[PDB]
């Protein structure tokens, strides 16, 4: 039912998983009548990624010890033993050319110009944003690969650092996430021994011989470069690693080759796992919130408002809170304030980090449901128009109140940090990109209100949100 | 017990052994009663480090699992440690206050030897050269305490490149091993990392990151187990990647026990050599005791260095004293191909393409009638190297003859285990000869004294005359 809940099904189906390089000649009958030999699969696929890959997910954790014990090592290798499997045919030339293999699960989204003609091809603004937000969103399969791509790392971290688990957050969990985007990753320390230890008998207390270094900033840059380092030289299929460990948030880039990933590990942050599970809630709460949230990060990057890089652009955890403020002040608003939220939490939902209460509601039903029956189509254009119009000279975005404010700090763009005391999220931003984004924002407003649309499907013109969707 | 023997039983030892850091007020009986819970026993002592510390060699190797499943990171550690699972644990008192029992002293095991000022007056107060050079290597000699700890050390830094080689294996060579060693000696260590069902419809293999070339994949490995030994543990450890050097290397200091390491990878050839001396120190008693006294000679006297350079090294130095007593009328020792001959298909090991099997089983070698006492000896090696032309001979361990040089080199001692090479080609002409004035002058010292009034006079005689500064 949870946030939690989800992610602790979600690592335990990825515990008991394994991926299989496929031979060149597939047949995928023969290939699972042999593998359900190790025991039953409740669910696989296949995916594309330099030759043909496929996700097995075994019903009991056991079978992947079963296949590891008929698997044998290449034959010079780092001979770390994973759950990586290359499967080829002993005799490939008495093997006649495969008919109809295999259906492939695309880990990637069409890109804009193949995109834009089937929102043209829609009947309404609300159906476009529809039409997008599936085309883009996370599939069952590609969040299946993201856990696993976790799993594995999991357990290559616990070859020196056995109560390791590898978690994931942002993107990949908070129901915002598009095919494509990065696998950020959360390594904590918890104790495998997950059953009730009894009072010892004797009169010591055991630990391990271990430096105890002044800040937890210094254990995770030592501990990041070791993994980093080992990634590197023996970690199988990882490559391009990074060592930031200099960064606000000390962090290892890698691509994970067997699924496709770029990834990004760090160690545990409790602010960013409770933003996570906030993006979540609201993402849950009404389908409208994600149809918003993914045209219009896609409308920032069409028109050159995000990027890749970071630097003076807004960025798209800025823009989504700035979404989300939007929608907590529609009327009646379509979301909670954070405030609200709290307020609806038990004690069983406290979550304090560095004096700052942090909590709010983790049951979705304890939410009354929005009586906001607004379309799309309004509030697409009210969101240009909003914003188009808000003064952010005077007026920051606080989320936790659902109301303008002054702002704590002069800059351009203010918008509160919701888990943190006298933060603004978008600090970086400056006065040029505030301006081009109005700009665009206004600009697009004009469009919408101003375009015949019945014409324009006539005409074979872009229009609705394709008409936003393209460079002005 | 073969030379392989020894070695496989001291590694399963130390397999299952742990060393634990002990409370401030230490109670011996307690201590062992409460980890005496976790399987039997086999052996145990205590020694000095920066506090009390305890060896554990637990007769099952189950035992350690059994400790690590109640050891746990304290609560205020939490995010403040790098958390490496180790064999290394901290013992504490759940209770201070709760102290019920009577307070024994703890016996300390030493794993350094006395100093040579302290050494002397030992020297000076026996009865003979031969004597005061068996006080020398009583006093010297690792004890079983001290060689559990090497083995132990070996074990600990296996561990770490178990991680993704689970199949390494660090061993000791040199001095730790060969019956050399001396208390105090450095901890030589090698790495063997690498290259050490069910048929189905399909060939199934695992995915594996594919090794550079073996000096990058070595460069690699050690770097990481560097980093390891920095990072994982107590640490302080002084480590010091030499990993550019014609044989990659990591020095470091070993803070649970005390040692100072060295890490390189196997070499074949080293390791033949650490055996044949092994079958050389045990053959004969006066062998070891003729090693000690004149390597302590030689550091006296400035002849060897800690740190590589143009010195001879203890290893060529203890190639010459094996030439020597294979020199004897008759041998002390056989030649290396004495011991090649006596070799079975069993101790067959060619390495690069050259022979270098030898015998294993010591009973298959005939003992020596030499009879010679340790005072002649002694004397002897100073005046057989004193008088030796090094000029134009080499010495060649495999016939035990002096014989023509293969290169101009100042002292020339052919490499037994590998074709066209010299063990002491660092060796200059001034060393050489700092060693020849140090040799004549040793000799001529112990051919003319006078033994009973040296000690009616107190004064250093024998052995002791020796071993101080000319
Ligand atoms: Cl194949
Ligand atoms: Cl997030
Ligand atoms: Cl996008
Ligand atoms: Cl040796």
């Amino acid at each position: 039912k949870t946030f939690t809940e989800v992610q602790t099904e979600r690592l335990e189906q990825a515990d008991r998983s394994v991926l299989i390089k496929c031979p060149s000649k597939l047949n995928e009958k023969k290939l699972l009548q042999y593998l359900s030999s190790h025991g039953k699969i409740d669910n696989y696929f296949f995916f594309e990624n330099r030759g043909i890959h496929a996700l097995i997910e075994f019903s009991e954790k056991s079978s992947v010890a079963s296949l590891q014990a008929v698997t044998g090592i290449p034959k010079h290798v780092v001979p770390y033993k994973s759950r990586l499997f290359t499967f080829t045919l002993k005799n490939p030339g008495s093997q006649a050319a495969e008919e109809r293999p295999v259906k492939i699960s695309p880990q990637s989204h069409i890109p804009v110009n193949e995109l834009i003609p089937k929102l043209c091809h829609a009947d309404s603004i609300s159906s476009q944003m529809y039409i997008l937000l599936n085309e883009y969103q996370l599939t069952e399969e590609n969040i299946k690969l993201r856990y696993l791509a976790c799993s594995l790392v999991r357990d290559f971290a616990r070859a020196y650092f056995p109560d390791s688990t590898v978690k994931p957050f942002g993107s990949s969990v908070n129901t915002f996430g598009k095919l494509g985007c990065d696998v950020d990753m959360f390594l904590d320390f918890h104790d495998i021994q997950k059953h009730a230890t009894k009072m010892k008998k004797g009169p010591f207390e055991m630990e391990y011989q271990m430096k105890r270094l002044p800040s937890e900033r210094l254990a995770t840059q030592k501990i990041l470069s070791i993994i980093g380092d080992c990634l590197d030289n023996f970690g199988p299929g990882y490559s391009s690693v990074q060592k930031i460990l200099n960064a606000r948030c000390p962090l290892v880039k890698f691509s994970h080759q067997p699924t496709g990933f770029q990834c990004d590990l760090s160690v545990s942050n409790s602010i960013a796992i409770r933003c996570s599970e906030l993006l979540y809630i609201y993402g849950c709460l009404d389908p409208r919130v994600r149809a918003l949230v993914f045209s219009l990060r896609c409308w920032a990057r069409v028109h050159g408002l995000t990027n890749s890089v970071p630097g003076t652009w807004i960025t798209n955890f800025s823009l989504t809170m700035m979404i989300m403020f939007f929608l907590q002040k529609r009327s009646p608003p379509i979301i909670p304030t954070l405030d609200q939220l709290k307020e609806l939490a038990d004690e069983k939902d406290k979550h304090v980090i560095g004096g700052y209460d942090c909590s709010f509601v983790s049951d979705l039903s304890k939410i009354k449901p929005t009586k906001n029956t607004e379309t799309l189509d309004e509030l697409l254009c009210d969101f240009f128009q909003y914003f188009g119009n808000f003064d952010f000279r005077k007026n920051s975005l606080n989320l936790r109140k659902g109301k303008e404010v002054n702002k704590p700090e002069s800059s351009p763009l203010y918008i509160w940090n919701p888990f943190e005391q006298d933060l603004n999220i978008s600090k970086n931003v400056n006065q040029p990109q505030l301006e081009k984004f109005v700009a665009m924002a206004r600009e697009s407003a004009w469009i919408l209100q101003k375009e015949d649309k019945t014409q324009q499907m006539i005409n074979k013109e872009p229009w609705g949100l394709a008409a936003v969707l393209i460079p002005f």
